């Protein structure tokens, strides 16, 4: 069902002289779950019930984002991808997640899962995603109503609208979830980023990570790096289509639906897919699952 309910208990663990923030629930191989900008942990909630008893459902906060501490000190070059990377492979490695892990991923959390799945192989037995960077991106792939923000987070406006403003929170976030949002689920996704400047940090510094037109340089070689791979890969996907979509359509989703061995479902939704429709991409993921834990 829907509802604004965080799902189990938020954990915490030291890592890299930070606590970092996670649900770890049941037990066997994990089913690990992760969200992106400018969500956390919270954005699974009605989505990992479904799953339940078919594993060790776990959902981290990434640096920053959450209940997972901020950087300290916090500026324009904290919080890029190589530095959620650094922070991620080291809870992912602390959680003792063995060589049978499901994962499920979204947004900036498919780069960072995509990637970890590449330099991991082995240890991956499955890959669902949705609304995804699927590879490094041309300004043409970008949805073209998101066109002129996204730029403009990419200047030196940026820190006006999202620092000052809490842009991605309070506009990107309800403008691109299909039902309207309930206060207590807006203050959720708002609550780690209640003051101005700094603790929004990393809800700016992502859209600048974002592979576009050869930039930046070293983000767009990795999407390279796990587009190739996963256009090769016999690890089993599923791939939770949208409809309308946002990012995850045109040319990109093109390019993800020559992957191999991939399952497609279509659900109702634009980019945080999971507040529109959490039923049907829970039951997708727990089939999913089943088939691969016969
Ligand atoms: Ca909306
Ligand atoms: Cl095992
Ligand atoms: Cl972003």
């Amino acid at each position: 069902s829907l509802g604004a309910k965080p799902f189990g208990e938020k954990k915490f663990i030291e890592i890299k002289g930070r606590r970092m923030a996670y649900i770890d629930e049941g037990t066997g191989d994990p089913i690990l779950f992760q969200h992106g900008n400018p969500t956390s942990s919270y954005l699974w909630r009605n989505i990992m019930p479904h799953c339940a008893g078919l594993g060790r459902l776990i959902a981290c906060d990434l640096i920053g984002m959450g209940d997972s501490d901020k950087l300290d000190p916090s500026g324009p070059e904290r919080y890029t991808y190589a530095e959620h990377r650094d922070y991620l492979d080291a809870l992912w490695e602390a959680l003792d997640l063995g060589d049978r892990v499901v994962l499920v991923v979204h947004d900036w959390g498919s780069a960072l899962g995509f990637d970890w799945a590449r330099r991991h192989r082995e240890r991956v037995q499955g890959i669902a995603y949705m609304e995804a960077v699927t590879m490094p991106l041309e300004w043409a792939d970008f949805p073209e109503q998101d066109r002129d923000l996204f730029q403009a987070f990419r200047s030196q406006a940026g820190e006006e609208l999202v620092l000052q403003d809490n842009v991605f929170v309070e506009q990107v976030l309800p403008g691109l979830i299909l039902r309207p949002l309930s206060e207590a689920e807006m203050a959720a996704y708002r609550e780690p980023f209640l003051a101005a400047g700094e603790a929004r940090r990393p809800t700016l510094s992502w859209p600048r990570q974002i592979p576009i037109a050869g930039t930046p340089a070293d983000v767009v070689a990795i999407a390279r790096d796990y587009a190739g791979w996963l256009s090769e890969s016999p690890i089993p996907k599923l791939f939770i289509n949208a409809e309308p979509g946002h990012l995850t359509t045109g040319r990109i989703r093109d390019f993800c639906r020559t992957w191999p061995n991939q399952t497609e479902i279509t659900v109702a939704g634009a980019h945080f897919i999971q507040e529109d429709s959490p039923d049907e991409i829970g039951a997708a993921i727990a089939a999913f699952v089943r088939r691969l834990r016969p």
